[PDB]
């Protein structure tokens, strides 16, 4: 298999941490930037959705959608990081705060960022958002569960988005969150993750 | 284990249609409807997204997001429909596809039924999510040309979530879906037949 990505965009690192994480290693196949993590005219037909990140099985089949693709790749490469939830009642509570997180936090810091009455709206659902999410960390080392799970990448990727791309200061009014974010981005697999170029 | 739901909406549809396919039975505790889409009263804080459907456990652990709760129910009840995917690859493929119906059909859907655009009102927001449901039409139908469901070969939990982003176009927004895509048309006359979509109030669950 092989993984097509652009250099330096947040669905691609979301896989490549992902990746990181579990000790797995996939050919890469550098594509130009388009639009909007989007695939050139004669390239999108490949992708469902569209954009990148696309992995390609031998036999040509493709998944898109970076959580789609970090299942496929937690199932290829055998670990014990359990990072969709290790037992039953972790993976209904990794899938319950992954949706909380992109749809309150990552999809509206997007919107935001792209965007301008409908940006400041998104904006202003991030920082509705934002106390929430403190109150979870002061209460849980990790945001889905006691451990490290994909929520964590998930919600490490909205908080850069939130502070270095929409320039909020998430760390001197959230204390918990900065407790779990210096936790998160000290971990190996997020070293070298261009957080501090990611959202230029 | 219980489930608090309100009478008639369709983030808890999804998980009604689920327990059916899987032969499951939950105790259902009835809430108000307190607009706002599927919010909760001053009990919301057992809700981390504020919202219904809501499912306890016997331990007192509660559990939101409808897919969420779909995901423990499948689980809680061994069955062998495998809803979620029977393989790896499946299971890659019904978490693209069902990304892909929410992102770009089903919450565009809601948005547009509900309706806040850039330099614009919350009236032109709602036309700009309708827009995008007709743009992803076309893509879902020519899927339904190649794949009897949506995420794969077999029906699963993707196909749960397009009934119900197909109900939303066709009985709350006026889109007249199935005189233009006929693909559509097959896939949902097929899984409108199934036993576990019967009386799920598609004729008023968009009222």
């Amino acid at each position: 298999m092989k993984l097509y990505e652009t250099a330096m965009t947040p669905s691609c690192k979301r896989v490549s941490i992902f990746l990181k994480e579990i000790g797995g290693e996939v050919e890469r196949v550098a594509l130009n930037v388009r639009e909007g993590d989007n695939l050139s005219e004669s390239f999108k037909q490949k992708s469902v959705n569209g954009k990148v990140p696309l992995l390609e099985l031998d036999d040509g089949t493709t998944i898109c959608e970076s959580v789609a693709i970090c299942r496929y790749l937690d199932e290829a490469f055998e670990n014990d990081l359990a990072l969709f939830g290790a037992n039953q009642l972790e993976r209904a509570q990794v899938e319950m705060w992954h949706r909380v997180v992109e749809f309150q936090g990552l999809y509206a810091a997007f919107q935001a960022f792209r965007n301008a009455a409908w940006g400041e709206e998104s904006k202003s659902r991030v920082l509705e958002f934002l106390p929430t999410l403190d109150t979870r960390l002061s209460e849980s080392e990790y945001i889905a569960t006691d451990q490290f799970s994909v929520v964590d990448i998930t919600g490490y990727i909205f908080i850069g988005f939130a502070v270095n791309g929409l320039s909020i200061e998430v760390f001197e009014k959230y204390p918990n969150i900065a407790r779990w974010f210096e936790q998160v981005s000290a971990r190996d697999a997020f070293q070298s993750s261009g957080l501090e170029v990611l959202f230029q």
